[PDB]
DNA sequence: GCTGATGCGACGACGGATCC
DNA sequence: GGATCCGTCGAACGCATCAGC
């Protein structure tokens, strides 16, 4: 069945107005994404902060359009050995207080940015691989990432966004039965997600607001016209510290924005 | 400099078995 | 014998390198 994201809820359940708009997007090739008008969609969304994953592009090769974003002028980029794979980016209206890269362990998968009242982490979580060939590495990465997140020295609440490369529960993908042995829906990856929520701790912004809504995905394989059929997976998330839930206005899935095999997601917080 | 081949990374459609 | 379950296989993309000119 197709899906239509509900209207933007820009007021917290208590009645306060959203003051921060964050957008996260696995662009699957930043230069390709830019040629497919991805940046015109970003300008329409007008977020305060924009996080990109799988840019596959070192900094010296960022297209000039990225220098013409006056509302997103503080930009931090991180790329891996394997040029052309992985790579993440964080663009912000306001300068962060602090920026770092990695999870303490140059893989180009994580950017950490401390703002006035919260710490933002954007992540491109390693894929378990076709045939699960890198599933054990993923499991080790999950555990190191949890530890890193828990151990963040700031007593500030946490927002974690990006492509976490797992559909947490059967409601998070179209074909759960035939994918329980595929990357992104193994019992090992699902358990790692549950442990991330438990240990840090974190809530899944979208599922907390829409706990029973099926067919909401953020990824569709390019092949077999899966997107047109909405055969997809929910792989991209905003996860929030418990204390941030009263500030949570909405968590969106921008199903119609093209340019990649993932669609943008967007968080509204009242801070 | 530019093109196209090739390599590499990132599952839904389908065919067959089992079950009541 | 429709529903389900299971394992097998080809395929849309982006980016790097390489060969050729």
């Amino acid at each position: 069945a197709l899906y239509e994201d509900p209207p933007d809820q820009k007021t917290s359940p208590s009645g306060k107005p959203a003051t921060l708009k964050i957008c996260s997007w696995n662009v699957d090739g930043l230069r390709a994404w830019i040629k497919k008008k991805g940046l015109d969609w970003v300008k329409e969304e007008a977020p305060d902060i924009l996080c990109l994953q799988e840019t596959k592009c070192s900094e010296n090769k960022l297209p000039a359009e990225l220098q013409e974003l006056p509302g997103l002028s503080h930009q931090y980029w991180s790329a891996p050995d394997k040029e052309g794979y992985s790579g993440v980016g964080l663009l912000s209206r306001q300068a962060p207080l602090k920026v770092s890269y990695g999870i303490g362990d140059q893989e180009g998968r994580v950017i950490v940015a401390e703002f006035d009242s919260f710490v933002l982490v954007t992540a491109y979580v390693p894929n378990a691989g076709r045939g699960l060939v890198r599933l054990e590495y993923r499991q080790r990465w999950d555990e190191a990432f949890r530890k890193f997140l828990k151990g963040l020295a700031s007593r500030k609440p946490l927002v974690l966004c990006g492509d976490l490369n797992v559909a947490h529960e059967e409601i998070d993908l179209r074909n759960p039965k035939g994918n329980k042995k595929n990357a992104g829906f193994t019992p090992q990856e699902r358990q790692g997600f549950g442990e991330l929520l438990q240990a840090v701790p974190l809530a899944d912004s979208f599922r907390h607001l829409y706990p029973n809504t099926p067919y909401a995905y953020t990824f569709w394989t390019y092949m077999m016209n899966a997107r047109s059929k909405n055969v997809g997976w929910r792989l991209d998330y905003f996860l929030l510290s418990h204390s941030l839930l009263p500030a949570l206005c909405d968590s969106k899935i921008r199903s119609k924005a093209l340019g990649s095999d993932h669609c943008p997601i967007t968080l509204y917080l009242a801070l």
